[PDB]
């Protein structure tokens, strides 16, 4: 399969959303990984908005990129504003975890970013047949 | 000032809680540091529960312990279930449940973070008063 690595800063939100959404829309065609430069912890709101869409999240872990330093990926897609890859793509998305307000207000931002990443991934899988 | 290093695995939660709480309850009598063996990033839920208590968090950073090993610490206090500190006078162990291991909604996770905050807060107040 085609290997994709999604990279954000903490591996808590954007790169996790992208990982799960490519797993959904791409199916077995893609071996998908996500990582951050400084791993944190998966944000509960990330899980909430993915689960709202019926997407499973029990396999999600915030992980650092260092143990992957020697790996090669067909695509390394940076989702926040890696040495060895065929293609390096940049898809900047707003950090939903930087939004402030009540849980409901923040969830709205998480949903907006989820839907935007979902749209980009759908178009990207389709433009590859 | 009495020097204290709080040490957990990631420097994201338990050791940051303890640092801020000793800063608060100890005043300027303690030089407080925290570090982790494999540093991550400060957990936003750690920040939230400290801020709910009126405790400032803008100075918090996740950091590795390696630059600190040869430092003189009166106390090196591990709060997770560890380097050799030749210039540490005392080594204490205060195990606490890892709040970052909690799953569930934000409210459910914040409940564990608050429980652990409250326990560390109690231990630090008691320890400051000791002797």
């Amino acid at each position: 399969p085609v290997s994709v690595l999604f990279l954000c800063t903490g591996n808590t939100a954007r790169s996790q959303l992208a990982q799960v959404l490519l797993e959904h829309h791409g199916g077995g065609r893609y071996a998908v990984t996500s990582a951050g430069l400084e791993p944190g912890s998966v944000n509960p709101l990330t899980v909430q908005v993915l689960q709202e869409s019926g997407l499973p999240t029990g396999h999600l872990q915030a992980k650092g990129v260092r143990p992957l330093i020697a790996e090669h990926f067909t695509y390394v897609i940076t989702v926040c504003d890696f040495p060895n890859a065929t293609y390096r793509l940049h898809w900047p998305f707003e950090d939903p975890a930087a939004a402030t307000g009540s849980e409901e207000e923040r969830l709205a931002v998480f949903r907006h970013v989820r839907d935007e990443i979902d749209a980009r991934i759908q178009a990207w899988v389709a433009a590859r047949v």
